[PDB]
């Protein structure tokens, strides 16, 4: 009967936790908070060029070579790949990798070479500017200024300014990339007093931590702003799964801080003391062994790092116990009066207060016993505090009822406070007032035996007030000190998952407290924070960083993506989550509401430096031709400077367009067969890869028109390849073009741009940075922090905690 | 643990025995409800002290 009902609760609880994307090893989502660095302090040494000057051949007119050759403006690495859609999501991986490949901060000194060629000692800004400017030197067709200019292009350094500026050679599209690269910095300066308003406003203006700088930082100091705003994604409302455990993660986090006890009582003369005063031997119980397992001097240090860390993360807490065991019992009298009520999980706080009821105080005033429906709107705490007719345990009752999170916004984030007469200890004089009247009032039906084995059961917590008065003190210290490490927001509400509290391990704590007081020293208040920063900022970090892909995708008008590949980079790299466990449910809203936030101002201006130039980056590329133009009739060969003779079209004037990228999708091949079959002028717009025929006899033959006719045997539209006629005094058989009286003509043109000329008044401009920096990506490593004597600590009222010596 | 609002559970039929089985089927009546004498003698809590 055993086995059969604990097998069948772990198959009930697994459906549950397999869409929990909590780790399956509870103690392992610790390793994985600190080991997150802040950022990645990126600088380049290059400065980021996608444009190089090459050397083409130029022709003239009836096309030979001309013995002068002209610079022209190529791109280098054009990997690009055919197709109007390939083309386009080749630009978001363009995109992708300037956002991984942005500087933070440029320093412009070490990217700086010497000009070779100049008559005083001037400099450029790259190996590769060096080298321009040593050709356009050196080149006889250039003209007699910039050969004179470039030897007295001289840099200006101050260094008592702290700035400086170089001479460049750049193109059009790779300046506006690196003046957003260089006049948009990441550093900010950094003075003493910025670091004094980085620790929290509780702690500097905290007695106990003696907070005093030491190092001295220069003038010429930076350092990296956290993105720290709190969370535009509302993942407390209509995220049930996945706030699971970004309140689990902060609740293993904020085990690790809170302190542990130190000089308890010994648990080997108060368990001797308690089993005096119980009487267990005498009574007639089923329980005689079993009222004092959990007493240790261990489960007192597992109450306290639960009590503090289920309270800082907004973690709920069920509770487990024995009704039988009434010492387990009383005891948890302390903690629903301590422990704000809207913590526990409401099935068990109920549970808890019918079962304190039921058995302790309504046989104590002698009235029935109490019978709770489930599904109602009052706690039975709230129902005895209008029936019951006693005072002093009303006005305890008063108190139970009504202590809960008063909701506080504080420097920027909001905490979850107490009031003032719980942290100051002053309720459990409240309570051992109505604990020392309960021990009293003579239970008029109990047995004799049972009545004072539980007034005495009372009375072992009812003369413990120094002590207890003592630990409230404390624990709603320790809650408060760490309270000022939290960044994010401490948003309450019930999460699926409890993390069980045994009333076993409460009465642990009550009797085995001794006043030896602990606090949360500075090292390990220091870390809490810098923990708790770089999770919030690095949960920013991608929340803007995701935004600028969901939106730069549809921007770019790129179907054929799937979301949900993005939401799960997402989530895998905020290190809690695993992407296998959380729903499909709240991975659509997750997409859903990252599609309605703004991005980021300096992801925006990138890739809107991209947008307006996503063109002219593929314009200029060889291997590409975007568009076909058909015609049907003999129309001349433009001659042209770089090609000579060619077939090319400047503009799709006149023509009906034909989107090939459309035709592929839909497969919808009913108009261009009609227009092929027929001969009709359509022009074919997409990106096609030509291919370059050079001989004249390949155009008398006519084997431009040839190829178009493909379409209709296999429909597939991706072999398109329309031949470009390049007919120069380098390709063979031009003597037939020379020498006969003939004008050559072609059937179909291609659309193509011309690359543009290097004008070097349009491409030199001096680019002004700054000198030296030294970032600082520590900033608690500055202070020097000393806590004050433990026994001389006191709480938010001056007097000391732990005020029994 | 509460559950979120994507649980489901199966509701099972429970309407009581259209057939009326104890009324002239003397011999089923007796086995369905040895069944059930067994099963309650094995449930009720023997005494102690």
């Amino acid at each position: 009967l055993k086995t059969k009902e604990e097998h069948q609760k772990e198959v009930q609880y697994e459906i549950l936790q397999k869409t929990i994307p909590t780790f399956e090893p509870k103690e392992s989502i610790l390793k994985k908070l600190e080991d997150i660095k802040p950022e990645q302090v990126k600088k380049q040494t290059k400065l980021f060029r996608i444009f190089e000057p090459r050397q083409l051949p130029v022709y003239r007119a009836n096309g030979e070579k001309e013995l002068r050759n002209r610079w022209y403006w190529k791109l280098k690495r054009d990997t690009l790949p055919d197709g109007d859609y390939d083309v386009r999501e080749y630009f978001l991986n363009l995109y992708d990798q300037v956002l991984t490949e942005m500087p933070d901060y440029l320093l412009l000194k070490d990217m700086a070479v010497e000009n070779k060629n100049s008559r005083d000692a001037g400099k450029v800004v790259d190996s590769e500017t060096a080298a321009i400017c040593d050709a356009i030197f050196q080149d006889e067709e250039t003209e007699g200024v910039v050969r004179r200019f470039i030897a007295e292009m001289r840099q200006r350094v101050q260094a008592d300014r702290n700035v400086v500026n170089y001479p460049s050679i750049l193109h059009p599209i790779d300046h506006a990339f690196n003046e957003y690269f260089l006049q948009h910095q990441l550093v900010e300066p950094l003075n003493n007093d910025i670091i004094f308003n980085y620790i929290p406003e509780r702690i500097r203006n905290d007695v106990n931590y003696i907070l005093n700088m030491d190092r001295n930082l220069p003038s010429t100091a930076r350092y990296i702003r956290p993105n720290l705003l709190q969370d535009r994604l509302n993942l407390h409302d209509n995220f049930e799964s996945l706030w699971d455990t970004i309140t689990t993660s902060n609740y293993i986090l904020a085990r690790s801080v809170v302190p542990d006890l130190k000089e308890l009582v010994s648990t080997e003369a108060q368990i001797q003391k308690m089993s005096q005063d119980l009487q267990l031997e005498a009574l007639t119980i089923q329980s005689e062994t079993q009222f004092l397992t959990g007493i240790n001097s261990q489960a007192a240090n597992d109450c306290f790092k639960t009590l503090i860390a289920a309270m800082l993360s907004q973690r709920t807490m069920s509770l487990d116990f024995v009704t039988t065991n009434y010492m387990s019992l009383i005891s948890g009298m302390w903690l629903l009066t301590v422990v704000p009520n809207d913590m526990f999980i409401r099935e068990s706080l109920v549970a808890c207060q019918l079962a304190i009821i039921n058995t302790i105080i309504y046989p104590a005033f002698g009235m029935q016993r109490m019978h709770y429906r489930n599904g109602d709107p009052q706690t039975p705490f709230q129902i005895a505090e209008q029936q019951i007719q006693n005072f002093q345990v009303a006005n305890w009752l008063h108190f139970v009822n009504n202590n809960q999170f008063r909701q506080v916004v504080i420097d920027g984030v909001l905490n979850q406070v107490l009031n003032d007469n719980i942290r100051n200890g002053h309720v459990v004089n409240q309570l051992m007032e109505a604990l020392m009247q309960l021990s009293r009032q003579q239970f008029p039906t109990m047995p004799v035996d049972y009545k004072r084995s539980i007034q005495r059961g009372i009375l072992l917590l009812s003369n413990r007030l120094g002590q207890l008065v003592d630990l409230t003190r404390l624990l709603a210290y320790n809650y408060e000190t760490l309270m000022a490490c939290i960044t994010m927001n401490m948003q309450h509400v019930q999460t699926l998952t409890t993390e069980k509290l045994q009333l076993t391990s409460v009465t642990s704590l009550c009797m085995l407290i001794g006043n030896a007081t602990v606090i949360p020293s500075p090292q390990t208040l220091f870390h809490y924070y810098n923990v708790n920063v770089n999770f919030h900022s690095n949960y920013n970090e991608r929340i803007n960083d995701a935004v600028a892909i969901i939106t730069a995708a549809n921007r770019l008008n790129l179907y054929q993506k799937k979301m949900k590949s993005i939401v799960e980079d997402f989530l895998k790299r905020l290190q809690i989550f695993d992407i296998s466990r959380v729903p499909d449910d709240q991975m659509y809203r997750l997409r859903d509401r990252l599609r309605l936030l703004p991005v980021e101002i300096r992801r925006l201006d990138i890739f809107n430096l991209i947008l307006m130039n996503m063109e002219q980056i593929e314009r200029a590329s060889d291997k590409i031709a975007q568009g076909v133009i058909i015609a049907y009739r003999d129309m001349q060969l433009e001659r042209d400077e770089m090609y000579g003779y060619v077939n090319i079209a400047r503009n799709l004037d006149g023509f009906q367009q034909i989107n090939l990228e459309e035709l592929m999708r839909t497969g919808d091949y009913a108009q261009i067969t009609n227009m092929l079959l027929n001969n009709q002028p359509v022009a074919l717009v997409g990106a096609l890869p030509f291919i370059t025929d050079s001989s004249v006899i390949s155009l008398v033959a006519k084997l431009d028109a040839t190829v178009f006719a493909q379409i209709v045997k296999l429909r597939k539209v991706d072999t398109l390849k329309p031949i470009l006629y390049k007919i120069n005094s380098d390709s063979n058989d031009f003597y037939l073009v020379a020498n006969y009286d003939w004008v050559p003509t072609s059937t179909t043109k291609v659309y193509k741009q011309i690359p543009q000329q290097f004008d070097f008044r349009a491409s030199m401009h001096m680019l002004t940075s700054n000198l030296t920096f030294t970032v600082y990506s520590d900033l608690l490593a500055f202070v020097s922090a000393d806590t004050v004597e433990p026994i001389n600590a006191v709480a938010f009222d001056n007097m000391r905690i732990m005020n029994e010596l």
